[PDB]
């Protein structure tokens, strides 16, 4: 099967996230040495703001698109794509500000898409991802969630997951980092555990 | 004063927080007629995201700068400059993909900056905004305020506010824009009757 690990934190070596979701699919391969990666970092390779540009491009025939508007269809095509082939995805969700990174949700723009991730039926939308596997690595300064703070990070993702259809999904957790070194540390111990006998 | 007039929609002429921003602008221009009033169309003029470049920018100093560290240093001042000399903010926000949409939330981290919005206090942070008014304009396809779908929307935007001291908060509101025409119409309709007799 197919794992698509996805990171978006902007802090490179020093990023918990970034930690995390290594540690996951390290886990994953050992566990299914036959599992194929494929890797997005969405902070270094970052995924244009979802735009009136975009939608006209999509609108606009192959054959009549100029440059940018090939840009923006190919863009849209291959995060797509992607994900759409994906069976298992991992995903780096740092809390910056209140919610995740634009640079997520960039790519959940692009991966939110009638007709591929979730469909309209006479019965109401309905998600077309139940087959997929998610890790959400979910890092944080503080200590929010459930409670109203934590809104934009894990409510708001568990909302769009739930809306394309996932219903397989695990959060490995690593919050309070900002409270000093000690609380850093076991935040991230906690989660090592989770990854080492509470995932596979 | 100085009022802030701030969209974020992609969908230009055919918006509803575009229309209504600007009308809630037009009114306060009528209640009030010395109001300065200055605009950003954060879609129109999308403001990076903010990346690992950003970050190492901010912390290089001027002389030293190359010209894309120069570029984020001037986007990170000039946003944050326009908004500290706001007395007042009218803000467009749509609701995409169960979220406001990237072009808002990067200016969102562009303007939650320690020591200028909110600082750092030994009794923990302390918003500075609080003599801001903030009229939010609030579009969405569906019905889901008080519910879990609209953690990342409203919900995360009202935490935002909070925690950089915002205490004069309102809410114009045109929701279930997407369920037909004259769904659409009316709640047009009510927000243009807040506007007229629940604003000002
Ligand atoms: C730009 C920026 C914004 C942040 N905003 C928040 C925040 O709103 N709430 C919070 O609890 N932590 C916040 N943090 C702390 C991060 O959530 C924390 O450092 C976490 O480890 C980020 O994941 P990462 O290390 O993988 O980048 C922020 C950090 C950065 C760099
Ligand atoms: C890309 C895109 C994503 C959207 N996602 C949502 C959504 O998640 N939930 C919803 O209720 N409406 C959604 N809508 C509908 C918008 O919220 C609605 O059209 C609203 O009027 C947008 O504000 P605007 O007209 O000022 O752009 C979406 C619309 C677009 C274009």
């Amino acid at each position: 099967m197919k794992l698509l690990h996805i990171d978006s934190s902007i802090l490179g070596d020093n990023s918990a996230s970034r930690q995390l979701s290594r540690e996951v699919v390290e886990a994953w391969k050992a566990a299914d040495p036959s599992v194929e990666v494929v890797y997005r970092d969405l902070a270094a390779d970052a995924i244009a703001h979802f735009s009136a540009a975009t939608l006209v491009a999509a609108g606009t025939p192959e054959d009549v698109r100029d440059a940018a508007q090939a840009f923006e269809a190919k863009l849209s095509a291959e995060t797509l794509e992607e994900f759409l082939a994906a069976d298992a995805v991992v995903i780096g969700a740092p809390m910056y500000n209140f919610t995740v990174p634009t640079q997520l949700k960039a790519w959940i723009d692009r991966v939110a898409v009638a007709g591929k991730t979730f469909r309209y039926t006479e019965a109401g939308p309905q998600g077309l991802c139940g087959n997929k596997k998610v890790v959400l690595v979910s890092t944080a300064g503080g200590l929010h969630a459930g409670q109203p703070t934590g809104a934009g990070h894990e409510d708001f993702l568990k909302v769009f997951l739930g809306f394309i259809g996932i219903t397989d999904l695990e959060i490995v957790r690593a919050h309070g980092l900002a409270y000093g070194p000690e609380q850093r540390s076991q935040a991230i111990d906690a989660a090592q555990a989770q990854i080492a006998s509470e995932l596979f």
